[PDB]
């Protein structure tokens, strides 16, 4: 891909926040805590799941940023609609607004309804975010294997507004306590 052309500078929005992440001061970076962090309840807020939105709000144009997993066992990304549920249990699924990846129990999977099994023959230490609003493409690329694609939604329904999408995932294993990381263009 040459899609890092179409790079946006990605903040984390702490409003909307599950209650026991921790944002970093830059808005750039996103971990678990081992508690409540001491933060009023919102309706933004992500209640079941250790989820944050990003800031940005795309309508149109192209789009791309990149994401650090390095050692982490269990996390999601892609988009969602800012209108996705934000309380209670759900699917990340199309149906549901979200066009995510993730990765959960040494398998790498793309949130169709059902879920699709993805090949990758380098485990990635670093995620690139394509995003073309007028196409209805959302692709994510492999950027420590030479930028290789991993997974195309096409036909998307954005229907709305869109917002770049994360979860940390739970550490019940004690080894999935890195962050996110918004990775420098
Ligand atoms: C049972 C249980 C409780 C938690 C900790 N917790 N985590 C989140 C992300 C939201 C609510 C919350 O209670 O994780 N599993």
């Amino acid at each position: 891909h040459h899609h890092h052309h179409h790079m946006v500078h990605i903040t984390l929005d702490r409003n909307t926040a599950n209650s026991w992440l921790i944002i970093s001061k830059d808005r750039r970076q996103v971990r678990m805590g081992d508690t409540h962090q001491n933060v009023s309840d919102n309706k933004e807020r992500f209640s079941n799941y250790p989820m944050v939105l990003g800031a940005q709000r795309f309508s149109s144009g192209k789009m791309y940023w990149e994401v650090d997993v390095t050692q982490k066992e269990a996390w999601d990304l892609g988009v969602c609609r800012d209108s996705v549920q934000r309380k209670g249990q759900f699917s990340l699924s199309p149906e549901n607004g979200f066009w995510t990846i993730w990765l959960w129990q040494d398998s790498y999977e793309a949130g169709t309804s059902p879920q699709t099994t993805l090949h990758i023959q380098v485990p990635p230490c670093q995620i690139g975010i394509f995003v073309d609003y007028e196409a209805g493409v959302v692709s994510f690329y492999n950027i420590t294997d030479h930028g290789s694609l991993i997974y195309t939604f096409s036909e998307c329904v954005f229907a709305g507004p869109l917002r770049p999408f994360f979860n940390v995932g739970f550490n019940y294993s004690g080894g999935n306590a890195a962050p996110l990381k918004l990775c420098p263009l």
